Formats: structure tokens, sequence, C-alpha cells
């Protein structure tokens, strides 16, 4: 996240760290067993890090749990990135707690002008490289399509939005890739892509999780 601030020790509860030997990517709890992710955050051997704050420092309120699979959307094109999207269900059900919780989905989609919450461990420099330990928060809104579209020519589909600030400086980053953008209390996007990182009319682009709710309901409900 670059320009944005420390959200504090576990106040993001379902802000999960996907590891294997080292953070690679955010995911979001969604109930005991199954997190969202994206797509093109897919590896073998994933350990899901919940209640996490400073992922280098075991502080005292993590629970790692090995995923048993991975599902990626059956349309994920990874040149595009659209639907880039996949749930992960953990070997055992996560503790949940006021520090490990579960984040609902959307019932409808959001609406350009909503303000959202998006966090990550990913770089916070725009030119240059610096990675935070413990969890950073930026409160940003989502973009017209309009504007996306002109941003991106040929590039934003229907399963993409746009949210941040045209202006640059505030924006997600390598390493935040997979997180949430939560909006009222709902997921709404996974963060997904960009041209570099809080550059000028370059704003992030998320997945647009309410296309994917009877997806992810009826890929929890037979595995
Ligand atoms: N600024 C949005 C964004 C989201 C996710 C990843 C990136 N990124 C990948 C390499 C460099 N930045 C950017
Ligand atoms: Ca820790
Ligand atoms: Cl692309």
């Amino acid at each position: 996240i670059v320009g944005g601030y420390t959200c504090g020790a576990n106040t993001v509860p379902y802000q999960v760290s996907l590891n294997s030997g080292y953070h690679f990517c955010g995911g979001s709890l969604i109930n005991s067993q199954w997190v969202v992710s994206a797509a093109h955050c897919y590896k073998s051997g994933i350990q899901v890090r919940l209640g996490e704050d400073n992922i280098n420092v075991v502080e005292g309120n993590e629970q790692f749990i090995s995923a048993s699979k991975s599902i990626v959307h059956p349309s994920y094109n990874s040149n595009t990135l659209n639907n880039d999207i996949m749930l992960i269900k953990l070997k055992s059900a996560a503790s949940l707690n006021s520090r490990v919780a579960s984040i609902s989905l959307p019932t409808s989609c959001a609406s350009a002008g909503t303000q959202c919450l998006i966090s990550g461990w990913g770089n916070t420099k725009s030119s240059g490289t610096s990675y935070p330990d413990v969890l950073k928060c930026l409160k940003a809104p989502i973009l017209s399509d309009s504007s996306c579209k002109s941003a991106y020519p040929g590039q934003i589909t229907s399963n993409m939005f746009c949210a941040g600030y045209l202006e640059g400086g505030k924006d997600s980053c390598q390493g935040d890739s997979g997180g949430p953008v939560v909006c009222s209390g709902k997921l709404q996007g996974i963060v997904s892509w960009g041209s570099g990182c809080a550059q000028k009319n370059k704003p992030g682009v998320y997945t647009k999780v309410c296309n994917y709710v009877s997806w992810i309901k009826q890929t929890i409900a037979s595995n």
C-alpha cells in the first residue's frame, strides 16, 4: 500500500497473509474453512496465516493453517487477468474470535463513489521498494467504469473495477495482491493489477467480487 496508514494490530480481522516460506499475497477469510484471493496468486504449498499484524514477529494472535485445496476460477485468463479470483480451503477450521473473523460477501455490487478499505503488506513506495512488516491500510473510493476504461483502454472487463485516486499518490502495490477491498462491511474487491503503483491516471484495478457470489457459494457447498 502506497500512501496509506498503519491499520493497527488485528483491526482488519479478515485479512490473511499467504505464506510459501515468506509472505507473497493477501487474502480474505470468508468462513472458518475458506479464503478468497486472486487467481494470479495461485501456487502449491500455501500456508494461510490468520491473526497477523507484524508478519515477521510472532505476537500471539496468529493461527497458521496449511491449505488443503486451491480452486482457480474456471474462466481465469492469466494474460488479461479476467476472472482473477480463487478460493483456498484450510486443512482445519480457524478459531473465529474478535481478531480472526470472516468478512461477509456482497448481496449487490457497490457503486462508484463508495468508500472502501484496502489493506496489505505490499510495497509502500511508488518509486523504489520498501516492504512493511505491519499491516497497512488505505481508504479509497471506487471510480466510475468510464474513468477506469479511459485510464486503461482495451483492458477493463465487466469483472473489474478501479478504485483509488486519479491524481496518484495512494494505491495498492506489489505484495498486496489477493487482499481485500471492503466497502460498508462487504468484500467488494480483490487486489488484482495496475500499471505501477500510485502513478497519475493509473489507479488500482480490482476483481469485482459481486459477480462471483453464486460461484463462491456453490463451490463451498460441494468442496
Ligand atoms: N496499484 C495496483 C497494483 C495492484 C497489484 C499489484 C501491483 N503491482 C505489481 C507489480 C507492481 N505493482 C499494482
Ligand atoms: Ca506475526
Ligand atoms: Cl494484464
